[PDB]
């Protein structure tokens, strides 16, 4: 691939270097070699999540005795473990011989922790089999000591699917990279009340913008535009899952 | 135990003899022998099912695509399993002993079904794992084998509790018998609009009478106030369910 040109950055002014952690430079590598191997094409879309925050907020007494706190990230885990076993292809690898795709019988999630040193994604086993105070408990956990360098690369391996949740600081979308060998990933920003016709007149509706960017090789646009919706459906009713 | 006197019933008119199956005979015989066993108490309460019943009727078209009916019996089941978990000693047996309980690991529900030939009580086993729609299918298929009394005895087998639903017929409430050695029965009836305070007004919620009778050798009266108390609750929203 052709190299940048070098820049005598100091004829323009004052520079200072500072140096990458090894783990900038691994998650640079890393992105990098994601970005030239998969053909990337984001889908985005607004789930009505009005009724999950009552719901979430209503169980913040329960979630404290508990010694959890309940955000919307074991909710969003859930309802994709959920999504991941009804759309398999979602849920598997391209295969290295180009001509196979490996489907994965477990559904193991990522989420994306921010730390000092670089970006970690810690991953939480079976998520499928956990219930939303597990998960909320076990993702907590799993970012402290992630922030706290004390998480073991163990328990960065062998993930499905990866979640990225910037809702925390804002934005209206973005278009994450896929952590190849995984085809998928769900991008999350911050929820806005939003004007939403009901047929008469607009009501306003907590929407939640969601963005998934996809292995165009592994999923095409409908496939990946059928998983948004059902995941819009899921999250609009949680309730759906029990089904 | 005294018997009754025999009466010669043609002294004051024209009788007829029909004659009791086996299976009334049989029944017969095991209602009274729970009833002179247990110490009987009854607690009443009414759920509020507004929320259910509407999930319940948006979800036809997903039960009819899978083939089932969605009633309101795999949600009272699935909610009672969760409870049977939760409160241990519902889900337990008087010991021979008299001076143990012989808790069950494993949760199985039988379920009322009023067949021509009497009363038989098919039972789902391990309804906590299934889901709303296998619980539907299954309770369906149970229900259509005892009509036609192709349910083998093996299927009569081994409940931990039972719930019995005249809800469909009418009625308030009623006092149903436990079905020893079991420890308690839930019994269901017609749900009506009532008015519900809400703090300033009166609003119309569609409530579901509760009866649930229990053993109270076993059970004692706060923890059978409890138990419909937490039925109610989760009735009135099964997301917590998933918690």
């Amino acid at each position: 691939i052709p190299p940048i040109p070098p820049v005598d950055f100091a004829k323009y002014g004052e520079i200072e270097e500072v140096p990458m952690t090894r783990l900038m430079q691994i998650g640079a590598t890393n992105l990098h070699r994601s970005w030239l191997n998969v053909p990337h094409v984001t889908q985005f879309e607004s789930a009505d999540i009005t009724e999950l925050e009552a719901f979430r907020v209503a169980q913040k007494a329960v979630a404290e005795k508990a010694g959890v706190k309940l955000t919307v990230l074991p909710l969003l885990l859930k309802a994709c473990a959920y999504l991941l076993k009804e759309l398999p292809d979602f849920n598997s690898s391209l295969a290295p011989s180009g001509q196979a795709l490996i489907r994965k019988k477990y559904v193991h999630i990522g989420f994306a922790v921010d730390t000092p040193d670089g970006l970690l994604v810690p991953v939480i086993r079976n998520v499928d089999q956990k219930s939303l105070l597990q998960l909320a408990a076990e993702a907590a956990e799993l970012a402290e000591k992630a922030r706290s360098k004390k998480l073991g690369a163990d328990a960065m391996q062998g993930a499905c699917f990866t979640i990225s949740s910037l809702g925390h600081i804002g934005g209206t979308a973005f278009t994450p990279i896929v952590n190849a060998p995984e085809v998928a990933i769900l991008g999350v920003s911050k929820a806005s009340m939003q004007p939403v016709w009901d047929g008469k007149a607009f009501q306003p509706r907590l929407m939640l913008p969601l963005s998934l960017s996809y292995d165009h090789r592994v999923i095409d646009g409908a496939a990946a535009a059928r998983f948004t919706k059902r995941l819009g459906d899921l999250l609009a009713d949680i309730r759906a899952i029990l089904l």
